[PDB]
């Protein structure tokens, strides 16, 4: 069964020589599971998206981490300044709400088009970033022949990365209310919304409207080290207590224990 500890550069060794179908072989390759200790990729086929929570210091923030670096490996660099990329490589830009200011290096200024860490930039960088998801698509009223001459938005492909979500205001006062109307078909825009949240008051944390539209698109869930008392999580599936980096992978009714691939942060900082 799954190690304490997995790393990132063990993944690596795994996911090279992976071609099975159906789990997201070739993608990013961020933990292993319990059935078969096999790499578990982010699906983007089934879905664009992760939900992340777990109680205080299970590896939420590694988790990040991890997939940002597999970002780095996978995707040429696809910031404004970047370069164009390499003949075939898909390109990756990365907007990242990092409050703590944990994930700052985890990929370079050619992948991090923008990030925030006080609320004023939270809110300037999400409308910046809602202006740029409603221009792809094509204009209205084209004939078909008009839409078949091209595609009719280009650029790379749009991860908004939010680690610590629970520091956000809620409701409609939330930041995030601008991206909530791409997360449904945010395969067509090529937007992929990864977010972290702490355990503490989860079922309580519907009021979010990103976490609720991440919810409403049957987004994977991965529960952490957790507390069952919270209640029933997905399905009949509750939360339970687990070793740091392992969580269960939910989908609506089922799930499968994985051990997040492991990757080093100078940067963590937990406010002991
Ligand atoms: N995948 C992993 N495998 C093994 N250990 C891990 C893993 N992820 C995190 N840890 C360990 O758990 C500790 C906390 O890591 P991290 O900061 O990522 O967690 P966190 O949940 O974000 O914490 P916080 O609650 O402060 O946000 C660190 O010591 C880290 O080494
Ligand atoms: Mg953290």
């Amino acid at each position: 069964r799954l190690p304490a500890r997995f790393g990132v550069e063990q993944v690596r060794e795994l996911a090279s020589r992976d071609t099975r179908q159906g789990v997201g072989a070739g993608g990013i390759a961020w933990a292993i599971s319990e059935l078969d200790l096999a790499p578990v990729y982010l699906n983007f086929a089934e879905n664009s998206h992760l939900m992340v929570t777990g109680r205080r210091e299970c590896g939420r923030t590694t988790t990040l981490a991890t997939i940002m670096s597999e970002i780095g490996r996978l995707y040429a660099p696809g910031a404004s300044s970047a370069p164009p990329p390499a003949p075939g490589r898909p390109s990756a830009q990365v907007w990242l709400v990092d409050p703590r200011r944990q994930l700052l290096t985890a990929l370079g200024s050619d992948y991090v088009e923008r990030f925030a860490y006080n609320l004023d930039g939270v809110v300037a960088m999400m409308g910046e970033l809602a202006a740029a998801l409603a221009g792809r698509e094509p204009p209205p009223g084209l004939s078909a022949e008009e839409l078949l001459s091209r595609s009719w938005w280009s650029g790379p492909e749009i991860f908004l990365i939010v680690d610590d979500i629970q520091q956000l205001p809620p409701g409609f006062d939330s930041p995030l209310h601008k991206a909530v109307p791409f997360v449904n078909r945010a395969a067509d825009v090529g937007l992929h919304v990864i977010v972290t949240r702490t355990f503490g008051g989860w079922s309580s944390a519907g009021s979010d409207p990103m976490l609720r539209a991440l919810h409403q698109a049957n987004a994977p869930l991965l529960v952490m080290d957790a507390d069952p008392d919270e209640g029933f999580i997905r399905g009949k599936m509750k939360g339970g207590p687990l070793p740091r980096g392992r969580g269960l992978l939910m989908a609506e009714d089922t799930g499968v224990f994985v051990q997040v691939a492991a990757t080093e942060v100078r940067r963590l900082e937990h406010h002991h």
